[PDB]
RNA sequence: UUUUU
């Protein structure tokens, strides 16, 4: 009767006549450890350099240490590594050095200058500003499930999905509708409760990116217009 | 004068100074006997599982037979089987079983569950309905191409523009009045002619449409729309 | 200090606790004398059959005289050949060539059955209109930056935002906005400035594509508004 | 013409 989903079913499926029919918390505490033999700087390297590191990572097998990333992005088990595992687990590990201020002043004084802080115009104040920073091109509904990220998650999300036009991201490329469903789901796997007091975190963080900042066109724009009408 | 376009002859073009110049409807008729072969049920289950199977086929070179849909996607040939290719086939075969009665009783059945026919709301009474049933989440432009599907293919199409708020389709995907635009396309270039006949026909389909009818964000959606403010 | 990007490097960055850190305008005056000895027709030819063309250049690494170009479409140096750079010299070629009148007759009467050109419905009448021509298809961002080219190339790349569905230009494939933020991005770089000369010329190039000429969707729009209005448009 | 719902 019915089978299980595989590719020889599937195979199966189109060659005979018969009838045919059909959590990252974890993951985060247990790899944690690994990359906790990173340097800050080293960190703030990966985030820095993210693309150009993530195309050096897809040619090949990857390994580092007892840990491989595999070049086949499909079946992957709860314990494979992925390159959006490995950025996430970096970024999770540096906002929990933001709770120590001397990593604190080292994080903001060098993630400044870094292409996506830069173009999101993000003021660099407080912790939580510190914070936001490190989010910021991360995989959104992975961190979402680590506890205290639940809120800071879903303000970007929302940031991303409102402001996705002034932010450069290509809709065809990122969609910043689904990517917000899925951090709500995630909240709602792990039963998340948004009592005032996440409210209060997150209109904080939403402060932040609210007060947060293409140029060329607007040095044009008065002449543009006319050609445009 | 004129020669043919190789690769040698670019490269003469490039460095030297001397004067240098240089239908799914058929692919149907050639394909679907090979798929003919299938149950009438691995079809629907084919069409039912769509999006799931679609990942493991892109998953890598995929072959079936003697049959192989490559995992490149740049450079398909007029021979070369595509998954849309093999979903469009499949439903035309589907719909080619609907002149039977007892397949048609079979489909009816089975489809009813498909969740694109359920997300539709779609009545499924008579042959048309059913028809209709088998062409959602097909590839409409190329199934129009196939004679007799003009109709059924261009109305659907001209449904899924008029109502896509209410379908839920995101215009960011999924281009909702180019796809009518493609359909149009096709008719005109195997000069297919609206007569009275053939509207008669479209406004049966369009009869039975007109009769027809994320869920984590609507839990957090009251709090979710003031940061979105 | 700071170390170049390798795949060791990054297994060091992962691995260790060591503090680890990781123009076309002069592309063209340098890489133009290259493809000068190339015929008008050599390059009007190029234009008219240039998707047929480009596949066969990435087939393999092609290499033309001393200049290859690679099949890795990553790390492409400054001085590095790409078939959109190439593509690109080879209309910078052909507008330079429109400063002669026996040029521009050639070149009028042979892009005129380019496939751009009648899509677009362009009017070949004067000079500038024929520089349009040339442009269609072409690379703006890159011919932005070569000099005397920069008026022309926002006010097409304006027109390409505009006209973006009349002009079949798939918006997954080409983000026609993107286009003209790149182009001004050039423009701004190199310190362009949009005075009353320039906003002339940019008018009279506007005027052109404005005077130019779904069509599938018309011709069964008189049976095809009977079947909106039963679905309530 | 290719791709996603």
């Amino acid at each position: 009767s019915k089978v299980k989903l595989t590719k020889e079913n599937i195979v199966a499926l189109l060659t005979q006549g018969k009838d045919l029919e059909f959590n990252f918390k974890t993951f985060c505490l247990e790899n944690l450890d690994q990359i906790k033999k990173m340097s800050i700087i080293s960190c703030l390297t990966f985030l820095k350099n993210r693309q150009s590191i993530m195309k050096v990572i897809k040619q090949s097998d990857f390994t580092f240490g007892k840990i491989t990333i595999k070049k086949t992005s499909d079946r992957i088990g709860a314990t494979d590594m992925t390159f959006r595992r490995l950025d996430s687990l970096i970024r999770v590990r540096l906002v929990e050095e933001t709770g120590n201020s001397e990593n604190l002043n080292t994080i903001k004084s060098k993630i400044a200058s870094h292409p996506l802080i830069q173009a999101y115009g993000l003021p660099l104040d407080d912790a939580k500003s510190v914070r936001l920073a490190i989010m910021l091109g991360g995989s959104l509904p992975l961190i979402a499930s680590v506890d205290s990220f639940e809120m800071i998650s879903v303000v970007l999300a929302i940031y991303q999905d409102a402001k996705y036009k002034d932010l450069g991201i290509d809709p065809k490329k990122y969609d910043t509708k689904e990517a917000l469903g899925k951090v709500c789901t995630v909240l709602k796997s792990k039963a998340f409760e948004m009592n005032e007091d996440q409210v209060k975190k997150g209109k904080e963080y939403a402060a932040i990116l609210s007060s947060s900042n293409s140029v060329a066109m607007e040095h044009y724009s008065e002449t543009l217009n006319k050609f445009y009408e």
